[PDB]
């Protein structure tokens, strides 16, 4: 399949070089994946989500996402034109309010239910769950991180947007996950992204069109946008039969396209998520 004039993020996922316009990808589409977006929330009702879209639990007064944030990421993990998992089921766990705040503990919390209610859901080809948050380095939100993850979920997190070493950060510098860093349409290292030895993978960050809230659009940037690309696109490849949950990050990080950003710092990987598809 192919999605002519694509968002820049999506066709650079599909391409070995920047540049193109045209997102390929196969028809499968991540259908029979389960993506969790722990977040502000997911607007559910957007058009664009097709019915896809759900909110299966919330840590504040609504459900709903008053803020955009959630709404944006889950687009770009799932939605019809701007998602990278064209046909997956994204379902909504708000640990943020509306200010896209949230406390340590309503974090981990959302974590663990997430590693428990997946047990509850069908998703033949796996699960994945996308956290596009993070503050200073906490143990415990590590742990839980490591939790989520050995229960049988792919988890990528944000890098951070502090133009620093990601070790300093919290969910990012558990090494058992999936840490994403975020570069630009020219192939350089996003001004703002996190690097250093934790990162798993870079994906598109900067200037980034998916979903909003009141059935809009907008484009935003940070590592919480490459973050759901990479997400994404591990729902991708465990729908294909390429990977599994426990080595998706791996998987990804083998197949990736090596050496092509600018301004890595020495001792972060230099490799951009990359989906191998051949007509
Ligand atoms: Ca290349
Ligand atoms: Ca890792």
């Amino acid at each position: 399949a192919a999605q002519t004039n694509a968002p820049w993020g999506l066709a650079r996922i599909s391409s070995t070089s920047p540049g193109t316009s045209t997102y390929y990808y196969d028809e499968s589409a991540g259908q029979g994946s389960c993506v969790y977006v722990i977040d502000t929330g997911i607007e559910a009702s957007h058009p664009e989500f097709e019915g896809r879209a759900q909110m299966v639990k919330t840590y504040y007064y609504s459900s709903r996402d008053g803020n955009g944030h959630g709404t944006h990421c889950a687009g770009t993990v799932g939605s019809r034109t701007y998602g990278v998992a064209k046909k997956t089921q994204l379902f909504g766990v708000k640990v943020l309010d509306d200010n896209g705040s949230g406390q340590y503990s309503t974090i981990i919390a959302g974590m663990d239910f997430v590693a428990s209610d997946k047990n509850n859901r069908n998703c033949p080809k796996g699960v994945v769950a996308s956290l596009s948050l993070g503050g200073g380095y906490s143990s415990s939100v590590n742990s839980a991180a490591a939790r989520l993850q050995s229960s049988g979920v792919m988890v990528a997190v944000a890098a951070g947007n502090n133009n620093a070493d990601a070790r300093n950060y919290s969910p990012a510098s558990e090494p058992s996950v999936c840490t994403v860093g975020a570069s630009d349409r020219y192939d350089r290292r996003s001004s703002f992204s996190n690097y250093g030895s934790v990162l798993d993978i870079f994906g598109p960050g900067t200037d980034i069109l998916s979903t909003w809230i009141g059935g809009s659009t907008r484009s935003i940037s940070g590592t919480s946008m490459a973050t759901p690309h990479v997400a994404g696109l591990a729902a991708y490849l465990m729908t294909l039969g390429k990977t599994t949950a426990a080595s998706a990050c791996r998987y990804i990080a083998d197949t990736a396209n090596k050496g092509d950003l600018s301004n890595i710092p020495f001792g972060t990987v230099n490799l951009l998520a990359y989906n191998n598809y051949q007509a």
